[PDB]
């Protein structure tokens, strides 16, 4: 009863003072979109951050929808190898599913509870200018971010709108490219000198094995990739968080999307429920 | 030859003065979107409107792109008789082709010439609130406009952005509805009391016994649907035109979208090249 | 653990949205200044309301300090009866203790935790214009509020300062008058169309005997004074709350000052911990 | 023809974009001030410049009206030698025709076609601070420019007014000095860092053996005054042009004041109708 | 003496408070324009009015300089009858002395003592729109005032400039009309709803049999023109005074242009040195 | 007599111009607060400064009022030798007489004449942060200024309020300290880099062999404390004056507070009536 209330609020409220007016870039990866209750709490968390004066910016990935469409549209995966190739027709379907399907569902859910969210993509006012990714050879319209023009995002958050961004970039050649969501969300936070970058994943956070490491610095994060503690798909995430932070972002939080109110618990408590990467005061 | 340059300018410059800062809602139909040459001159015209200080707003349709998706997807039409029926799955493909492909091609083009266009749709910040169009029975997720919330538009145009709108509204329930681009375009123009509403068709304008009618008062226009001179799809148009004019829109122009620079010739010349409907005045 | 956090925050946060930017007038009566821990929590509550965007305004009464000074200064209570008389020399000592002693201690405590509080009184920019109270005959410089000039309060809260007001008013004759704190705090909230008026007392709130009545309307409050449920010193308080509310104040909360974080618990929970008086929506 | 309208506009509209808000200083010479149809066109071009968002500033000359005023006043054009002379009696008359007669003739016309013109001279607010001319002994009160105070001009054009300026300078001793309009116009231009200075002469411009010279640069222009292409009174002008260009002015234009609508053709077409002097930088 | 300073200031400083930011229109008549020491004082008072925060506007007359210009130009003051006449030739000369000579003499002086003066006439921005005078047959181009457009004046005084206005009116036909300075000054006053109109005459003001009249009201003043106290040319002036007062002007002042520092003494002392006409309202 | 009125105004008006919008920190001592007649003329002067557009700030002392409270309270002095000692209880009575009585009498007076005064003290929003003055040993809660936080002052004067400051600062610990009004007044003036710092004393100014010294540069002033010409309490003053001037204060004036209208005579006359210390200049 009562005391739980006092202590939660005394722990929380301060954070309302510090984050009021700041920008949080939140990456909707896989997980937090699977189980229904986790999906509901998430939508709710965003609305709360908005009630407290925070400017949330959402970034989402692809998923089931894309593989399905490709099949239902009788199209097979093409490879050069380092991976799958993305030919014109495939890019058109990806952009169609991401923008016309996933992006707008999130916008509907949010606008169903007061979020005033408007969906857009890298093409809009050239938010994300991209270029051909060539490390594995010409494998299609796979891109790397060349520049971020955040004016549109400032115009939106400045008028109380929550951007919902689909990872599709525009190249000078006018063509469109697919972009890794984590990277796009990180590049978008760097260009805004955003307070936080929140990456939702399928785990509690970085585990120094059997245990969750609550805090880390960019240097301590890399060291764990070098000494082999960090492996799998978790490597590219942490590597993304390290870059974001060294690029001007206040802090990056890696947390479990399958955890109900993971976002609410990570931001309004002092201990959190995931891993936070950040430079020391110094 | 000098003589020409002088005459065209003495006649255009005055319009640049009176239209500065004004808003023009333009409905982009099928013809001007079909021939690369009318389409190239169209983008060119929006850009010139922007350079003269006019605030354009674009609302586009769909057509071929949608049907093709239907066929490539094995989705079979359904009747609940009165006509076609936008069902659950049909809507999703419509929303996906309008938002994810058509909308973004227009945004790309404009942004390839300094238009600073951002493409949204009826769902974003609930710009277009719709409810199931019940007159022709239960034909599915076909809707009529309950209300237009123009805030996002104002935010975008005041910040020098060109909104490219997809005709898909949202219902209080939360389901997306397909709306007639002409009505949509006419409704938002009313909501903003725009200076002009421009409808690009495939015909020169409103014809009577093979003769283009230059001018029309709303009344004269009702007596042409009444008189039987206006028929077929042109009825819904003239209908929107009259509604728009009485609702506060300065004037609506029904011109031939297949005519190169139709917009330029209609706006910056005294006689015009199509039909303009407006009240009497001094 | 956890869930307590989620439910407290989900119950609280909404209120941050509604009260942000609003003004709360808080009356520091007797009680909440007695036991030390209650005094500490109170100071803390004010700072929190400030962290959340609320504009608190404090009003305090007299107490032990005044009786003491009168004795230490060898002065005896004079009566005409309806009460104690307030002769020039007595008024001078009251104003000295209230302004020079009580008022500034509160300011120090607050400014010890970030409150940016500045103490002032009814004399300042003629905040409280008063006049001779004559219902019991000329008994000295006892006053009734004749007018409130809240400009000074707007200048302060508008610049992030928390006013701490001592109940001393100025009369046109230039002389100063003592004013009942509850009345002054109520008159000050009315003149500001303040969202809330919070009266701290020595009880849980209005008790329909053995039980605490959580909510009431101005009419239901008076009825309880007529039917004799409300008696004692609690009559003038409720009567004060009724007036304030009928004068334009969002709502008045009567709560226990001896209760730790009474303010925090009353404003960030839906049930509260005292009595709230307010007109119905209608 | 519809192709003339398209072409003329596709050329002009872009200049409209880049000249919007800029300032043009224009020297109203003797030529265009003569033939009723050359004069009509000029007053019109000035207005159209205003309609497109440009801020025009006009500097006029004298000559005829003055000479006739000397002689009518029983005074014969006095000399001493180096040219004429402007003794105290001759000056006062000069200032009377330039400011009292001519300057008002120009304002009276513009203001019959919505010009919002207000005439002033170098004395008003000490716009043009001049010093007794020395390079030619003591030729009366003829003077040179020592300082320009555009404050008044700025104030005027920011309020949608068109400054019609008379070449009379004011000296530190309150005294008046006659000044060369072209050089006054060129000095005020530099003083504003205007976008353009237009000098209207009695001939197409700089003729390279009959053949007219379209564009040049400061360094080139001086070379034609050296080899002897620029002869006669076309030398004085070409220099101001240079002076101003190096003084910060965007570009200078020497056109046929006689050529009806010379201004219009020179500014909104890419080839102009006269000689343009400017620096190199695409 | 120290008591003189105290008294003079305790009187003046209050007027400084209430005249701060207000507008005063002042008619520079023939009197104060004559004796080098009367003239010196005037230019000084105007500056001091500016130093205290008042916005002065000056309207000058002509007379002498003109008459000498008629005759020097071989033209004798023509008549027909009802008084003089101002045929086309006579007007142009008039406009030349009022605007070209006189108006600049006043600006040249103020601007030697930090006045920031800029001279203009009724033509500039169509300040004074006049109609051919009719009450006296056809006496040339003498005219009456039909409309004032203070826009220019406002623009000027808001930028810390002092308008020096010449009485020449501009008619709907672009033509020029001579106008009575006093009435021009009174019309512009009403047009601005100025705080004061100062008419400088050739005598202390309105003399009630030698004895000077301090204050009056509109209704009273007219009565002295009826019984015959106000005789001679002191009738025309007194009327403008009335006209303006009823026209909205705060008050009017008729003082001795001859009296050195008349303005200063009349405005900062409670008794004034001349006759003041105004409405009743403490 | 006219002759006087003119001379006083030609000499005062110029000062009204240069002091408009400037800030004057005035230290109100014992003399001007002792005689009802100097005190009446003092309030009158602050009001006139306000009416001329100057932003006065008042810092007052104490003296008699405090001692009397001491005696009427049976509080006995204490020495920790070097001099008197402000102990726990002594401070509380000092704070109570300065804040609760003296401060409020000045606020009342001013507000009785339109001064819109609000009285604060060093504690309010930590305007004056002090630490125990350790030079003369441990004499109690006597303090020296560690820092001045002028925000509240800026808020008050920008909103047309006259701050009446009590010389009681606050220490980081939280204990209140007694500070020298002269230093306090000199410190805040430095913090605001006020135009003037005015010290009202009981002597005409800085004297040398019975002669008042009109002007002084900081250097000339140090050589008078050094030379032995300045003695006693005047040392701390001249000391503050020099410090203030070098710290950014435009000039400090040391005048006789017992002289009626000392402030008026010093500010609005060229010669002044006391001593003005300022750097050399042009
Ligand atoms: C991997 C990454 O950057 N993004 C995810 C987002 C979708 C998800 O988590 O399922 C992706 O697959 O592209
Ligand atoms: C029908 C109508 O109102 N609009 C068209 C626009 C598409 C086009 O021109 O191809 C539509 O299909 O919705
Ligand atoms: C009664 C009331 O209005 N105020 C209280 C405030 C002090 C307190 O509660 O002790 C008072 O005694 O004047
Ligand atoms: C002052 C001056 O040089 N004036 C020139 C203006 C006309 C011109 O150059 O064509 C003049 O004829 O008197
Ligand atoms: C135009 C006009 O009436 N002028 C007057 C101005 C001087 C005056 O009235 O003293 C004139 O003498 O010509
Ligand atoms: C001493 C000094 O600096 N100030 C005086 C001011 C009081 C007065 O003039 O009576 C003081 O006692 O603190
Ligand atoms: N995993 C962690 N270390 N979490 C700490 C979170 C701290 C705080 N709520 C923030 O948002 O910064
Ligand atoms: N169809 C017409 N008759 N059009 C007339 C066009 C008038 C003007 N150019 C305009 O855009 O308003
Ligand atoms: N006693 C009560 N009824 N309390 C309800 C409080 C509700 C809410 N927290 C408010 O501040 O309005
Ligand atoms: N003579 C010329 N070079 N004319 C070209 C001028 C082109 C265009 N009017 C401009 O101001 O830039
Ligand atoms: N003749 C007079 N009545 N003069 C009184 C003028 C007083 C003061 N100068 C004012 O403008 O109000
Ligand atoms: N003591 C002096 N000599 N004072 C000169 C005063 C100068 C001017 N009046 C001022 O206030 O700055
Ligand atoms: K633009
Ligand atoms: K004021």
């Amino acid at each position: 009863m009562r005391i739980d209330t006092v202590n939660v609020l005394l722990e929380a409220l301060p954070y309302i003072k510090e984050f009021y007016g700041k920008t949080f870039v939140i990456k909707f990866g896989g997980s937090a979109m699977k189980q229904e209750n986790a999906k509901k709490a998430f939508i709710q968390d965003i609305i709360l951050l908005k009630y407290t004066g925070i400017k949330p910016i959402i970034v989402h990935g692809g998923g089931p929808a894309i593989s399905q469409m490709m099949k239902d549209l009788g199209i097979e995966p093409v490879f050069k190898n380092g991976h799958r190739v993305t030919d014109e027709k495939t890019m058109e379907i990806v952009e169609m599913v991401l923008v016309g399907k996933i992006n707008k569902e999130i916008v509907m859910n949010l606008n169903l509870h007061g979020g005033r969210a408007v969906g857009i993509c890298g093409k809009d006012s050239k938010l994300i200018v991209a270029e051909k990714e060539t490390k594995h050879g010409d494998i299609g319209y796979v891109g790397k971010v060349k520049k971020v023009n955040p004016e549109i995002l400032h115009a939106l958050i400045e008028n109380d709108y929550i951007p919902v961004i689909a990872p599709v970039g525009i190249g000078e050649d006018g063509h469109s490219y697919n972009i890794n969501a984590d990277t796009a969300a990180a590049e978008i936070a760097k260009s805004l000198m955003a307070e936080k970058l929140i990456l939702l994943t399928d785990v509690d956070g970085v585990l120094k094995d059997g245990k969750l490491i609550s805090t880390l610095t960019p240097d301590e994060a890399e060291e764990l990739i070098r000494d082999g503690t960090v492996t799998g798909g978790m490597i590219p995430k942490v590597e993304c968080a390290v870059s974001a932070v060294r690029g001007g972002v206040g802090a990056v939080h890696i947390i479990n999307g399958g955890l109900e109110h993971a976002i609410l618990l990570e931001i309004f408590s002092r201990k959190g429920i995931g891993t936070m990467i950040k430079e020391l005061e110094g």
